[PDB]
């Protein structure tokens, strides 16, 4: 009979792969349906690159992609639309902001599958030995916690320990990064929804500036080539008071076996000033059902098993994954594992979105452009006002005659 392909998550990044290759292999299993599982690399930008591959030859040699909250714009001719598979009632158990963001030109591309935002993850035993009572909630202050705590535990001997760790590596990653910057400066959204690219003003160059102030200072010179497990394995290993990264970082750090579980707790992101808005950007990944599958019944099938209650679930209590349907915000079981769903549920539901919906299909020429020019920035080549400028010109030109 057929035999369903899956090109999911990455085995590169955390349990992600591992995890959803035994879920495709469990409906495979409960169905009898015979399944393979197609990795993928760690990067968002560098899937994109293999799954177009495929989807620039009508390939039938894979029926179910997980694709990235920023793709259904650039993905949609390659979608099945689900819409007709699914009732009104089915679809409204998923939050509707992450429907409204699968569906393009009325077609859903894609069933929301996990949620994601950028958080502040923090080493609560530190924080205690130094008298800091709270994580940081100004940048100022993360930088003078950072300063204090790394002069203690360099003097004491660790060598390996900084102040803090993120992405800055050109890749999306950084573009998330960068976006919760110049947005908690005040400077916006670098493109706005309606069209307006606002990034060369004053707030997003300081924003930009002051990241560069961290590198080689309280982060690692080499910042500059992490993504999101470089960022990780730093701080899981105890060498970092801070880490910005997403909500899959917690259990891992909170394993058996992890040299910092219970040593840590996670808050929203710090902002430039009490008035400045709070800053995640939106992540996530949606399940999508191939346009070139020759078998959509059955792809759709297993999409819905996997974005079903049970398999969200799993991908919370054990992936610390944040689910794509309200109720589970409510169960039991995923809030006594991770609190911090609760306490951190007004940060989600207000975190900003890369400009994806705006850009569309050129959304990723937009995104190449933000974090190159970033990068830039923190390598110390060029300040944030020019970058800034830069930027500005590069995405007016990419964005020329587009119109959303
Ligand atoms: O790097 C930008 C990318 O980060 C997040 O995607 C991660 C995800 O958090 C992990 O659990 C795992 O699936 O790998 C993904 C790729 O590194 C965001 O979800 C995504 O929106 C964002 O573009």
């Amino acid at each position: 009979g057929p035999v369903i392909r899956v090109a999911g998550d990455s085995t590169a990044v955390g349990e992600g792969g591992r995890w959803m290759k035994e879920m495709v292999e469990a409906w495979g299993k409960k169905t009898g349906t015979r399944v393979e599982y197609i990795d993928s690399p760690a990067d968002t930008n560098d899937r994109l690159a293999l799954y177009q591959q495929y989807w620039a030859a009508r390939s039938p040699d894979v029926d179910v992609y997980m694709i990235d909250v920023i793709w259904p714009g650039i993905v949609a001719p390659h979608a099945l639309d689900l819409k007709p598979y699914l009732t009104e009632a089915e679809l409204k158990e998923f939050f509707p902001r992450i429907v409204q963001n699968n569906t393009i030109r009325g077609k859903l591309t894609s069933l929301p599958f996990f949620t994601d935002a950028g958080i502040l993850y923090y080493r609560k035993d530190l924080l205690e030995k130094y008298g800091y009572t709270s994580p940081p909630r100004t940048w100022n202050e993360l930088e003078q916690m950072a300063e204090r705590v790394m002069e203690g535990e360099r003097r004491a001997g660790n060598r390996d320990f900084w102040g803090f760790v993120f992405q800055g590596k050109p890749y999306e990653g950084l573009t998330c990064d960068a976006l919760e910057w110049i947005y908690s400066h005040g400077g916006g959204r670098i493109v706005e929804p309606d069209g307006t690219i606002s990034v060369n003003n004053g707030r997003a160059a300081l924003a930009l500036n002051r990241a560069h102030g961290w590198v080689g200072r309280i982060a690692p010179q080499g910042v500059t080539s992490y993504a999101e497990e470089e960022a990780r394995n730093v701080w899981q290993q105890g060498n970092s008071l801070f880490m910005r990264n997403w909500p899959y970082a917690y259990a891992l750090g909170q394993a058996e076996g992890s040299p910092i579980r219970g040593k840590f707790g996670v808050t929203v992101l710090p902002k430039a000033s009490a008035d400045a808005p709070n800053a995640a950007t939106l992540g996530g990944w949606q399940l999508m059902v191939s346009a070139y599958s020759r078998y959509p019944k059955e792809a759709v099938d297993l999409v819905k098993y996997l974005a079903s209650y049970e398999v969200q679930k799993d991908n919370a209590v054990r992936l610390s994954r944040l689910p794509t349907r309200p109720a589970l915000y409510t169960d039991r079981d995923v809030l006594a594992r991770n609190p911090w769903f609760r306490d951190l549920l007004p940060v989600f539901q207000n975190a900003v979105s890369a400009p994806s919906d705006v850009a569309g299909a050129r959304y990723n020429q937009v995104s190449e452009a933000i974090w190159t020019e970033v990068h830039s920035v923190l390598t110390g080549r060029k300040k944030g006002e020019q970058a800034v400028r830069d930027l500005e010109a590069r995405i007016r030109r990419i964005l020329r005659h587009h119109h959303h």
